[PDB]
């Protein structure tokens, strides 16, 4: 026990952590930080293949933003932006990020967190439907298995049903959709075209029985992240879309993890043909070197918020530190550096072989699906190939490999059983070969575990 | 070319969209001590701290320094699956020891909004692990602000905050707000005032039922909804009608925390102990985005309980506990611990009160009140009655607008002027400020003459 345990054990409400757990084990301090790895109190080195939290773009020691920062703290260290004030660095990033945003994604509010990001969504579309006259236009679709934050809204749009038990949730209206996981609930022989046409018929045929009147947006992330790295099947936001627009439906896109190259585009809008009315982005926008998001809203939406203001007064909505000009400094640098270097490029050059270290475990016997766009990737680990079957208790043999993968130098993440890789931007072919390397002598320590416990 | 980026791209936050089109935006570029410089090159004093938050003032290096040591080692890392770094863990024992009572456990946010955001969670998460599922509703005030998440501003209670927005969307209700000047009844004192205020809430709870009522949430002294400090005895009433019915007092100290009021927390001040208290701007001085919720004992066995059937504490934030606003946060508090910054807020709170009062026999002033470093003048058409203007917030726009002129920035919260000056004020800052405001409040009556009110 170092002064940063004992501190941590009795002082520290971890995050997504078993609390009861944290107090018998105890944390893992981690303490440095270098390019695709972090080092622990102790000195030993991980890996870290999941970038932290899917965010890390840049690694963990890109001098370029430290340097954006120092810069801007000498300048300005605070200020906010209520009442007409503004600051460089933001007024910048607006426009960096209203130009780089497809379509006529042209009007940028900036908050600390996608969580608030998407609660800004949810209070901008009903405000936005008031204004017009819609007060019924108000439901919001979101699927299950979608990730959207952690408030009590974007946790609403959320479909992770651990994140919902005993938090009253949903508690504003949103209806989760069957999860577009072609994997998982496609029925036999379908192909990937079919599953795409009755994802979309079920969307059509609830906002007939609800009154499409009733039903203000859709929010989806491009590729489901933290419900399991799920990409979406063939066609499927074509179709997705085209429902939407035929019912008057704003096109909520969550590029919180997909967001700036993740996917081997700028945007996995791009990758997929998706324009948004309103796209949300974090994470990869400052390597998370400094807390910020960002909503980019249509023209249109941005007309009605300053209609709203003429018979109002002011938009009754802000955080302290939205468009704080260190973090907007620190973003604009980002990317500023993804661009320079291409790193987009970089991710269309190394995702291939990215894929095919993940595909090369497909024929293991624990392994029952492997899935994966760009730089992101899961491997889904099912106790009867056969049956596609889970376990008796989920989570039970992702758990261990988590665990296990730390004594091979590799940080991952599981999702109950299916392990998701999702590495920095800076990710080089020999950190590819190291990263699967260790897991693969994790998932030999994690079938001798397997065996023992009988749980195959 | 940053105004013309900011007219193109930015919506702001708490302004005018429409006439931000027409006016364009203000360009801060430069800060130092308790003044910070447009682009232009014009001084202000920010007698706000900027949103109350800036304890520092707008130019503290040793800030700067705790945020590039941070950088060079560690610029980010994560709290998840029990994952720690050194100064979210030495930040989190800080706050524990600091906070009253057995207000011991920390959970980081990034802003106020989702710290109670994260409070109206954990309470409902509580209550079903207690099996009392009913147990929900909050208790609020009118003129409270707590945030603008959808559920923060729910328990908000500005009804300007709620227009348009399909607020409330929570189970809250909102007692009287707890302002002498405005809701005594004539010749009422305030202690006969705190008993109806607290006889509102019980009455209120036993309409509804008490098992239906969870929690009760309220800023020492109300801040952006008219710096209105609680009348006498008002804290004590709350809280004993609170444990007569099992409900969760939660103080937000967001912007009284941290010296604001002449002690380390308000609570202090009042003699409330909380069950839960928040912290967040001056926590960090707004150099970083910071804020914590801290919780009792028996709060946080419950959620350990949880986790023990669920697996997790299903909620976080990507930058929960992020190693560079915490050791931000950290050095602040140990600078204002360092320069004993709580003990000059106590020698400075006579001077400014007095500066502040000065006022009340001015023609266009109604009610002067204040505690510590924050005050307010509110400004009324007729000193006799009470009465505010045909449409509130007109003559505060004007000494808002009106005391940039003066190298003064104030808030005008509707038709009161709001005062929240850095800690680090001089007794010279202040002459400086209520010398600029007193031009700003003498062009403010040949105005008034002029729009015949």
């Amino acid at each position: 026990h170092s002064s940063t345990v004992q501190n941590d054990l009795a002082a520290l409400i971890h995050p997504n952590t078993n609390l009861a757990q944290h107090r018998e084990v105890g944390p893992l301090v981690i303490a440095r930080g270098d390019g695709v790895r972090v080092f622990d109190e102790q000195g030993n080195a991980y890996i870290e293949a999941m970038s932290g939290l899917w965010s890390a773009a840049l690694g963990f020691s890109e001098q370029r933003l430290v340097d954006a920062a120092v810069e801007q703290f000498k300048q300005l260290p605070y200020y906010h932006s209520f009442s007409h004030k503004t600051n460089a660095p933001a007024a910048a990033l607006a426009a960096k990020l209203a130009a780089l945003a497809p379509g006529d994604l042209n009007h940028v509010f900036f908050t600390n967190s996608g969580s608030e990001a998407n609660d800004s969504v949810v209070k901008m579309v009903w405000y936005v439907n008031n204004a017009l006259g819609r007060p019924a236009k108000k439901k919001f679709i979101s699927r299950q298995q979608a990730y959207h934050g952690a408030t009590v809204a974007a946790a609403s749009l959320t479909g992770i049903p651990s994140m919902h038990r005993d938090f009253d949730l949903p508690a504003i209206p949103v209806h989760h959709l069957t999860c577009p996981n072609f994997y998982r609930f496609a029925r036999p022989g379908e192909s990937q075209e079919a599953f795409t046409v009755r994802l979309a018929n079920e969307l059509e045929r609830y906002i007939l029985a609800e009154g499409p009147e009733t039903i203000a947006a859709f929010i989806g992330e491009p590729v489901i992240a933290a419900g399991g790295v799920i990409p979406p099947p063939t066609g499927y936001w074509a179709a997705i879309q085209a429902v939407c627009k035929r019912y008057d439906i704003l096109v909520v896109i969550d590029e919180i993890i997909t967001g700036f190259g993740r996917l081997g585009t700028m945007f996995g809008s791009q990758l997929y043909g998706i324009q948004p009315d309103i796209m949300v982005l974090s994470k990869q926008l400052t390597s998370s070197y400094q807390p910020l998001a960002a909503v980019v809203v249509s023209d249109a939406m941005n007309d009605v918020l300053v209609s709203q203001s003429q018979r109002l007064g002011a938009f009754a909505h802000g955080f302290t530190c939205t468009g704080h000009p260190v973090a907007t400094a620190v973003a604009l640098e980002n990317i500023r550096i993804i661009e320079e270097r291409d790193l987009v490029g970089h991710v269309q050059h190394l995702a291939p072989v990215f894929q095919r270290h993940l595909r090369a475990f497909e024929d293991h016997p624990l392994v029952g699906n492997v899935r994966g766009v760009g730089l992101m990737g899961g491997i889904e680990l099912v106790a009867d190939k056969a049956t596609r079957q889970p376990f008796a208790q989920p989570g039970t043999l992702g758990g261990y490999v988590f665990k296990q993968a730390h004594k091979h130098g590799l940080i991952i993440r599981a999702i109950y059983d299916t392990i998701a890789f999702c590495p920095p931007l800076i990710t080089t072919q020999d950190d590819i070969e190291a990263i699967f390397s260790a897991f693969e002598r994790t998932l030999a320590d994690a079938t001798d575990w397997a065996r023992s416990q009988h749980l195959l």
